[PDB]
């Protein structure tokens, strides 16, 4: 009796899995990379085509044995590794441990850990793809060159220990951009009015708009006068009313990087602390008796898509549970099962899991959903050229905001109003906001230079460089970052470069698909900078 083996990245994951399977299955964890670059030289071949030179990793050996130990007692292998760049090239290492055939079709992919999605894997399994292994090669190659190449530029003109990386060093750039930004406006002070109206016995409110029929700016107290002084008595016509209904559709479900931005501005969640948080969600949690399951999709991605089943299960938990008024290879960021509710399942999760799931959950349902619709209503009141604008707002379809406004007494054109009350306030002008880490997120895919891969670890190593802080949950720039910014700006001005970075991601695109050679990417790039390492070694 020869089982079948199945190697996953993580116990928490072969946990999960385990049950999933039963007997004839054998289900074990690398815990984590097997294989690496050498740590004390380059590790790169630079006379075959930048071909990385790979060991097994110090301290694994023990667990490697007893993999290629499990791998002899095997009827079959099977590499269960998470469905990303990444885990291609986790299984292509254990491929060359285990000494398996790469045509073989020993590759099972999966988006959740659930009991259905892990059996429909083993019917059509495939063959490792080269060239989702190869994308991930160029990048650790990348990498390898620039942080080795860079770091020692850094110890010689700055600081021992320092370092430095692509996109690491893009988003620095940005923020001391920004920063300068900041530092170079120039405040104004400028005021408002409140008005405050009656029809009928009905109050409400208006906001000064301008004098003459233009917006009117107010820089002092003294213009603020000059309004005042226009108005005479108390009434006011109806010179004006707009009515319309506005549509506020739902939003999409989560990518990564709209995940990382909804959790740090909802829940004030360290973009670190949201994929820990969801790879726990992802990998299985115990769910009392009917034990560990998968609660959601895969948390590194940048597709919107939703299934067609798990389009039907969401439209029948809505049409059941708000009325049917309420409903219409990768996937997006979504409960496995969406009957699941934050509710139900609560008693099982901690209070981080609790959060992440429930923004995961309400997301996912609310994009399952229909339009809401407003009531709006925009009323002018002038007096002796002074105008006021009212603005009310209820809703006449809650639509998608189901899972989670004022409105003006009525009127029409050439009706009068009575002036209760103004009150002026002073403003001051403020300058462009500092990067939260949502919008450093947002920003970072919006320009091409973020991935899914990429965003977390960016803003990780950007904060234990020491380079940035984070305080009123925005980054700035630290002296020892401005330093070394300046240096890189000097001597590697294209890795701060954004266009030039989304370039490289762009064809590291290209790679995955097949459409470019791996080590082309990196001779385009290694070959400029190669003669900028020798001169910032002068
Ligand atoms: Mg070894
Ligand atoms: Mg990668
Ligand atoms: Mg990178
Ligand atoms: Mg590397
Ligand atoms: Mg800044
Ligand atoms: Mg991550």
């Amino acid at each position: 009796p020869k089982k079948n083996l199945v190697i996953v990245e993580s116990p928490a994951k072969a946990k999960t899995i385990e049950k999933y399977l039963g007997r004839s299955y054998k289900v074990v964890a690398s815990v984590g990379h097997i294989r690496d670059l050498k740590k004390s030289s380059m590790s790169i071949d630079f006379d075959n085509n930048y071909e990385p030179q790979y060991i097994n990793i110090r301290g694994k050996g023990p667990l490697i044995n007893s993999l290629k130990k499990e791998a002899k007692n095997a009827k079959q292998i099977f590499l269960a590794s998470d469905p990303d760049r990444e885990g291609e090239a986790i299984s292509w290492h254990l491929a060359h441990i285990l000494d398996l055939d790469l045509k073989g079709k020993n590759r099972v992919v999966f988006n959740e850990i659930t009991k259905d999605a892990v059996k429909n894997a083993f019917v059509e399994p495939r063959q490792i793809d080269m060239d989702l292994v190869d994308a991930q090669q160029a990048r650790r190659v990348l990498d390898r060159i620039v942080g080795y190449s860079i770091s020692p530029i850094l110890w010689k003109k700055v600081k021992k220990g320092l370092s430095a990386g692509r996109v690491q060093s893009v988003a620095l750039k940005l923020i001391i951009d920004r920063e300068n930004e900041i530092k170079a406006f120039k405040p104004e002070e400028y005021w408002s009015i409140d008005g405050f109206f009656k029809k009928g016995n009905k109050k409400f409110q208006a906001n000064f708009y301008g004098l003459d029929n233009k917006k009117t700016k107010l820089k002092s107290n003294d213009d603020v006068k000059k309004v005042l002084t226009r108005i005479k008595n108390d009434d006011f016509l109806v010179d004006k009313v707009e009515k319309k209904e506005r549509k506020r559709n739902a939003p999409l479900p989560y990518t990564t990087s709209s995940l990382q931005q909804d959790a740090a501005n909802k829940i004030n969640f360290r973009t670190r602390k949201t994929m820990m948080v969801a790879q726990q969600l992802y990998e299985g949690i115990r769910l009392g008796s009917n034990g560990q399951q998968g609660l959601i999709t895969y948390m590194r991605t940048d597709s919107t898509r939703i299934s067609p089943v798990a389009q039907n299960d969401a439209a029948n938990y809505i049409t059941e549970h708000f009325g049917a008024e309420y409903s219409k290879a990768h996937e997006a960021i979504r409960p496995s099962n969406v009957n699941h509710t934050p509710e139900s399942i609560a008693k099982y999760l901690d209070k981080d899991q609790l959060k992440l799931y429930t923004l995961i959950w309400n997301r996912f349902v609310a994009s399952q959903m229909t339009a809401a619709v407003f009531d709006t209503v925009k009323v002018n009141l002038t007096q002796n050229g002074v105008l006021f604008i009212a603005n009310g707002s209820q809703i006449k379809f809650k639509g998608y905001m189901a899972v989670y406004t004022k409105v003006l007494p009525e009127m029409i054109k050439g009706e009068t109003v009575k002036k209760i009350s103004a009150n002026p306030e002073q403003h001051f002008t403020q300058p462009p906001a500092r990067y939260s880490e949502a919008s450093l997120i947002k920003t970072l895919e919006e320009n091409g230079v973020g991935r899914p891969s990429t965003y977390a670890p960016t803003l990780e190593t950007i904060q234990k460089r020491y380079y940035v802080r984070l305080v009123s949950k925005r980054f700035e720039p630290t002296e020892l970052g401005e330093i070394v910014n300046s240096l890189i700006i000097e001597f590697f001005p294209d890795i701060v470069d954004v266009k030039f970075t989304a370039e490289m991601e762009s064809k590291l695109d290209e790679v995955e698909i097949g459409k470019e050679e791996w080590q082309k990417v990196i001779d385009q790039f290694y070959k400029p900078f190669e003669k900028e390492v020798i001169k910032a070694e002068e």
